[PDB]
């Protein structure tokens, strides 16, 4: 029954925490303490993480380091403990954070890339030349193919040029040492308008140029290029685009091509104006923006532009190369081309001319699980079966082995692979044969695609590259994700697993049909580090291959400043949970060593510092979960409803779609003032920056997913993938289904988009799929749709509320559940009108677990209308079956200096004037007595109301606890505790670290052991209220 559930929720519905161990600096008194503070707050379990080692923190004096005899220890005591708690646990497939690494991995063994070098020689009779070698990682490096390129052109790629800058902002509000300038190694720096020429003594014929940097520089790519014949007549040559590109950006440079121009000049215009606001897909916008280059190459030579992510050496998305910028005479014939791979140094003779001999092979990319301490080393191929399951074989299998076996198997049940933080690879041992079978022709006559050099026409160049990527994609899947499947299996694990988008070349959907765990990630007060889009891969992946647990990682936080409790993380949480999360993970709870120092250890101050050693643990984070388990307890019940399926199209790399990139395409649907917002929004006038957290500049106009919350007013919907599309979807009762219980009424096709501009064309069997569906009744509306709501086609909205309220829906058997949820910080009255007709809604109180069977509700036109009054944050589930308190005096006991006070008012602890209470963190107990006139009579029920809490508390009546209230509205049914006459009160009072820690910094610690390494402090250098404000009233009910 459902409400057992909601009253007696099952283990599958208690949220679990990330555990990190800090610089091998573990102790057993530490673990043992961990877990028990686990088991307390009701989490169901921990994924064991280490970070970093001893030489990345050898001032804790870690006697723990990865892989030691002494961490294995470690490792079998602690799950010896969760055995003797009843907690589960998980591990990551490699050391650190990420991804697949161990010292185990030879340079053989890693992610592959194609490399070349090349060398311009007579034609002729050539004997023992001795060609350039390529890049070799470590010295490791394989020859593939070497070609002979007869020359378009017999001048060479680059020339010698004279660089010049020049400021052109005018005005009087500009410092001048941020205008362009070029420092002693070359490096073009600018905060302001400018253009940087470009002289040559003779005409250079440019027909691209590759953009270098340092780091990640967004306004590097918007460099508007001109040239000039005589020195002062200049003229437009191109406009250059940023490519799509996510943080992982730096392993390649970046060729923008443009139309053939011969010029003795060349100006690099450069300004602001224009820029687009940061996102996941454009990460380099997130920061300043100003420009940054570090080198700029005129090449002579043609290539396709921005073939670097077209040849999928790195993740990015960029338009079709123009016919005006590569032409038939651009592009070598495979007739032209002479394969001297058998003769190769070198001997053969070739015909006269002058001819580039491209020696093409492979190398490792150079990428490692940096984040490791004892396990790190080279990641593994991805592409490669047995060095996948060689890093299986030696990290996550080896904790059945070094441990206690039998314990091992009883609790370390999860297996987790996180996001994807290991760049890109285009190459393995397997990866031309793959390419045959999946793409139905050979990919090594056309190699030298895969250095940008184009082939027969730009449109074939790139449809055969878009083929690579594909094939790419294809094998994360088929090889690394159904070798760690299989692995997984083998071991009795569940298999969780994050994003592999915007990092690695992928259908960033696509693994998910792979994994039982789906699982996404959203970032605490971190606009620059959050990842919306991630949350939207792996929900919308969950949802399409019927994976119905969706894990996820919550309440990472970039700065942690120590003022953070449940009560400011509920309606973030709310928002994930509309959005379809139902299994949250905390991130993080790190390991503290030591019992005499709190706070204690951290991720280097970074955050949610989930840990024992917060003050509001003991019962803030039980309460907190409390209310969480409820949620999922419904949250995994039965089948979400979503009645839109959005395609992700035909595109190399692609993702799910976040809802801001789909308003061209539903302008009605999200509405004239969110199409408003949007245009205003990436107008971006000004390129306005903000702080958020304290110390982290970034572009302001940046989306951010607070601010979309219900964006198409009443309707969900998932992106869908070409896989689902045609492996899955069946028509019934004119809806497309989906095994797993996904069942969507309309199919939107998308206008092209940033991640999709051609558009990529659509498929012989995509378009015969999307007819049959059409013709079986699924709405394929005309775009853009310009209508409210889909309500001429038969479909209402699921859920009408007002703005700023989170939702979602579930379905099954036993009726329906919406969740519904406040976002602002008021209290709110409004009416929810749910597309259900004809039976009897229920409102359940996930914080309290209270169920009112009896709600007032009205039936019209066929809905089912009820009024909701919301507390600030407060939120709700709706299922459909299938006067003045008068205190005596105070006591106030603060339990961590063992100070004892007495008052007659209630008082911020901030503004005393003794030190050990001004800067206090922790509990404070509050006894006082008050007098009841009256007997409670029948059906009468009474709240005490506490006012303003700073920030938690505990409220005893007759020694009778009457909750831990964390969250709006700050009241306690103290109806069952009360006598006539004289009643005890006791309020036991917890704020957070963050005036102790002012405190500490200042030499005024409010009491000894105060220590952490998370050294970041909000900005304002204030004290926080603290303690009971009050007032305190009592409401009586009936
Ligand atoms: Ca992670
Ligand atoms: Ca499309
Ligand atoms: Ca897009």
């Amino acid at each position: 029954l459902l409400r057992e559930q909601f009253q007696n929720p099952s283990d599958e519905a208690k949220p679990w925490t990330f555990w990190y161990w800090m610089f091998g600096a573990v102790s057993k008194e530490g673990i043992t303490a961990d877990l028990e503070a686990m088991k307390r707050a009701g989490l169901g379990g921990t994924y064991l993480m280490p970070i970093k080692g001893i030489k990345e923190g050898p001032q804790y004096n870690g006697k723990a380091q990865q892989l030691t005899p002494e961490w294995w220890e470690m490792v079998r005591f602690s799950m010896e403990e969760a055995d003797r708690l009843g907690l589960k646990l998980g591990m990551h497939i490699c050391d650190g954070f990420a991804l697949a690494g161990g010292p185990w991995m030879t340079p053989k063994e890693s992610m592959q890339k194609i490399v070349w070098s090349d060398t311009i020689v007579d034609g002729g009779k050539i004997k023992g030349l001795h060609l350039p070698q390529p890049e070799a990682y470590e010295g490791f490096y394989e020859d593939i193919s070497l070609f002979a390129l007869p020359v378009k052109e017999e001048a060479a790629d680059v020339m010698p040029a004279q660089i010049t800058c020049a400021n052109i902002a005018t005005g009087n509000h500009i410092d001048i040492k941020k205008t362009v300038n070029m420092d002693d190694a070359g490096v073009i720096r600018s905060s302001y308008p400018c253009y940087i020429q470009y002289e040559y003594e003779q005409p250079f014929t440019c027909r691209n140029i590759e953009i270098i940097l340092s780091g990640n520089n967004y306004q590097a790519h918007r460099l508007k290029v001109m040239a000039s014949d005589d020195g002062v007549n200049y003229r437009l040559v191109k406009q250059l685009v940023p490519a799509r590109q996510g943080w992982q950006n730096t392993d390649e440079n970046s060729t923008h091509a443009i139309p053939a121009t011969t010029a003795r000049y060349f100006r690099f215009y450069w300004t602001p104006e224009g820029s687009e606001p940061g996102s996941e897909d454009m990460d380099a916008a997130k920061w300043k923006p100003n420009l940054k280059i570090k080198e700029l190459r005129l090449h002579r030579e043609a290539r396709l532009d921005q073939w670097e992510g077209k040849a999928g050496l790195v993740w990015r998305v960029a338009s079709s190369t123009k016919k005006e910028e590569i032409g038939e005479q651009d592009c070598y014939a495979l007739s032209q081309i002479i394969n001297l791979t058998d003769p190769f140094t070198l001997t053969a003779t070739l015909p006269k001319g002058k001819w580039k001999l491209l020696r093409m092979g492979h190398t490792a990319t150079g990428h490692t699980n940096a984040t490791a301490g004892g396990g790190k080393g080279l990641e593994c191929d991805k592409f490669n079966p047995k060095a996948v399951r060689k890093q299986f074989d030696n990290w996550f299998a080896q904790a059945f082995v070094k441990t206690n076996p039998d314990v091992a198997r009883r609790v370390l049940k999860y297996m987790h692979v996180d996001s994807w933080e290991c760049g890109s690879q285009n190459w393995s041992d397997t990866f031309a044969a793959e390419f045959r079978k999946r793409r139905g022709y050979d990919l090594m006559p056309y190699l030298p695609l895969l250095a940008g050099i184009p082939m027969e026409s730009a449109e074939r160049s790139e449809k055969i590259l878009r083929d690579v990527r594909t094939t790419i994609g294809e094998l994360v899947v088929d090889v690394f994700y159904q070798v760690l499947a299989d692995c997984a299996k083998e071991y009795d694990c569940q298999f969780s697993a994050e994003c592999v988008a915007p990092t690695m070349v992928s259908d960033g959907l696509l693994h998910y049909q792979k994994v039982d765990l789906p699982m996404g990630e959203f970032w605490l007060n971190s606009p620059t580090h959050d990842k919306p889009n991630d949350m939207l891969d792996a929900i919308s992946g969950a949802h399409i291959y019927g994976k119905n647990i969706i894990q996820a990682e919550g309440f990472t936080e970039v700065r942690g400043t120590w003022n953070e409790h449940p009560g400011i993380l509920k309606a973030l949480l709310d928002r994930n949970y509309a959005l379809g999360i139902n299994r949250l993970f905390f991130h993080v709870y790190v390991h503290n060593p030591w019992l005499d120092r709190k706070p204690g250890m951290t991720l280097d101050g970074i955050g949610l510092f989930f840990q024992r050693d917060q003050t509001w643990w003991n019962k803030g984070a039980k309460a907190f979960c409390e209310y969480i388990t409820r949620c999922q307890s419904l949250l995994q019940y039965g089948h979400p409803v979503a009645d839109i399926a959005v395609f992700t199209g035909e595109e190399m790399p692609r993702r799910s779609i976040l809802p801001e990139r789909l308003v061209p395409s539903l302008p009605g649907i999200f509405g004239a003032e969110r199409v408003e917002s949007e245009r205003i929004r990436l107008a971006n006038e000004g390129q306005p920056l903000r702080v958020r957290p304290v110390g982290v500049t970034h572009s302001a106009n940046m989306s951010d997913p607070e601010k979309w919350v219900n964006p198409l007013r009443g309707y969900a919907y998932d992106s869908f993938n070409k896989d689902a599309l045609l492996r899955l979807a069946k028509a019934e009762n004119g809806r497309m289904t989906l095994p797993g219980g996904a069942s969507y009424k309309v199919l939107v096709l998308p206008l092209p988009r940033p991640m999709n501009p051609d558009p990529a064309a659509l498929s012989p069997e995509v378009k015969q799929k999307i007819n049959e569906l059409k013709e079986a009744g699924i709405l394929i509306p005309s775009l853009p749709y310009k209508e409210d709501d889909f309500s001429s086609y038969g479909l209402e909205r699921d859920l009408i509320v007002p703005e700023n309220i989170a939702w979602t829906h579930r379905q099954g058997e036993q009726g329906d559940i919406y969740f519904i949820a406040n976002q602002l910080e008021e209290t709110r009255t409004f009416t929810a009108s749910m597309r259900i007709d004809g039976r009897k809604p229920e409102c359940w109180n996930p914080v309290t677990g209270e169920i009112n069977a009896d709600i007032p509700y009205e039936q019209k036109s066929h809905r089912t209308e009820i009024t909701l009054t919301l507390a600030p944050n407060e939120s709700v589930f709706i299922v459909y079956p299938a006067t003045g308190l008068e205190a005596t005096e105070y006591t106030v006991t603060f339990t961590a200096n063992g100070k004892t006070i007495q008052r007659q008012e209630l008082f911020d602890w901030s503004k005393e004037e003794d030190e050990q209470i001004r800067y206090y963190s922790g509990t404070a107990v509050y006894k006082t007595t008050f007098r009841w006139k009256s007997k409670v009579k029948e059906d009468q029920q009474v709240y005490l109301n506490l006012g303003k809490v700073c920030d938690l508390a505990t409220v005893r009546v007759n020694g009778i606890d009457c909750g831990t209230i964390w969250t709006a509205p700050y009241r306690a049914d103290i109806t069952a505790a009360l006598k006539k006459g004289v009643n005890e009160l006791e309020i036991e009072v917890t704020n957070t670290w963050a005036n102790a820690l002012k405190g500490a910094d200042e030499g005024k610690a409010p009491f000894d052991g105060i220590w952490t390494n998370a050294k970041y402090r909000r900005a304002e250098n204030t004290l926080l209220p603290a303690g009971l404000l009050g007032p305190l009233n009592f409401d009586v009910a009936n």
